[PDB]
């Protein structure tokens, strides 16, 4: 083979490394594997991988109209000075409440608002898009979320409010610093760490109790 | 069965999640699979996994006089405020030149110096400790390094030195800001990012060019 749909050897493409971050390279071969095909990527950053269609993504930003709740995407994550690419699911499309942004639920349970220009469409997602989410607890939340979807139980929080927030099986004293749409920035008082958290997460005590 | 050496059911343990970070939990079972045992971990946070012995670690910091170049460990990784647990290989043990710290080569190719109180020992490492490193470029680097060991080819670098440093397939104009033992802090100029890098890495042009 040399083409499969719009996947064509020598094209630029994004590929998921075994580390779970995604990296730019070139599609150097396509390979038939039984019923379907696999896609061989040579990474700009030196390695090579033979990948299924749901572990590559196009090197362009999608049009924010083909994005729906449940869409499989790769999104930029800004860990301070570095920027990484990581997979997730579109949880919210742009609107007035979220200030015309996309809410992304990443495959490791993190959540963040991003713009169309920080997103890449996965080439061949699965029919049920959450089924290649490796972490089972995250996969299950996504499946419940997308299935209930328009239903989205959240907790009302106000800046300064004192609550307990879960982290690593412990409940910690914390304070609400800020609310941005469906997220809340939480300050943990013991170690002064901050963390953005979906307002429907049971890690927030008022959400834990409501349930 | 409920015992295997000092792996005993109801003990506290660290287990490796499918996201590649490690989390505290409880050993709730031991299961025979093929020729060996797997270990069922219920995580403090949420979730359960049936893990092989090299994907669990003890809850305590190891006796410094038990750690060697090649030891398979879990180390604390500090993103400023956040702390994660991530698997790696001891590349150096404490000495005068490294300010009595352990140098850790993590499984995703990062390197940092840590103290004994930031380490946890993997319960059942492979005979060749690198053989469960998933990223093949990192694996091959660590095999060569551990196999070559007291041989430690590095480049010498001075504060202020201008060099090219690789990042994602591109060589960027950069500067040596700091030397700390076997690591150097590089300032990428085009976009101002700082990054710690092992002085034996071929991402440093002088090393890439060493012959
Ligand atoms: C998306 N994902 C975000 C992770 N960061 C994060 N995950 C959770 C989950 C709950 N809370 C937090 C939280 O606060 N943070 C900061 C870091 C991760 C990463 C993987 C590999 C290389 C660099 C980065 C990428
Ligand atoms: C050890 N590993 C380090 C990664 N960070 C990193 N890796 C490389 C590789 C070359 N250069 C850098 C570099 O500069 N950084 C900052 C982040 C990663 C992580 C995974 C999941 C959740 C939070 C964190 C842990």
């Amino acid at each position: 083979l040399s083409k499969d749909g719009d996947l064509i050897v020598s094209m630029r493409i994004l590929g998921k490394k075994r580390t779970k971050t995604w990296h730019k390279g070139t599609l150097i071969a396509i390979q038939t594997v039984g019923p379907g095909k696999k896609y061989k990527v040579k990474f700009d950053n030196k390695g090579k991988s033979l990948l299924s269609g749901n572990h590559i993504a196009y090197d362009y930003h999608p049009p924010a109209d083909k994005l729906y709740v449940g869409s499989r995407v790769v999104a930029k994550y800004k860990d301070g000075n570095q920027v990484w690419l990581y997979a997730g699911i579109v949880a919210e499309t742009p609107n007035v409440k979220n200030k015309l942004r996309f809410l992304i639920f990443f495959d490791d349970g993190y959540a963040s608002y991003v713009t169309q220009s920080e997103l890449y469409p996965i080439c061949r997602p699965l029919k049920k898009t959450w089924e290649d989410i490796e972490d089972i607890s995250c996969r299950d939340f996504i499946e419940e979320y997308v299935t209930a979807y328009p239903n989205r139980p959240m907790v009302l929080l106000k800046s300064g409010q004192l609550i307990k927030t879960e982290w690593e099986g412990t409940w910690w004293k914390s304070r609400v610093e800020e609310v941005d749409g469906s997220l809340v920035r939480i300050l943990f008082l013991d170690d002064k760490r901050c963390e953005w958290i979906y307002r429907g997460s049971t890690r927030l005590e008022p959400m834990f109790s409501m349930k």
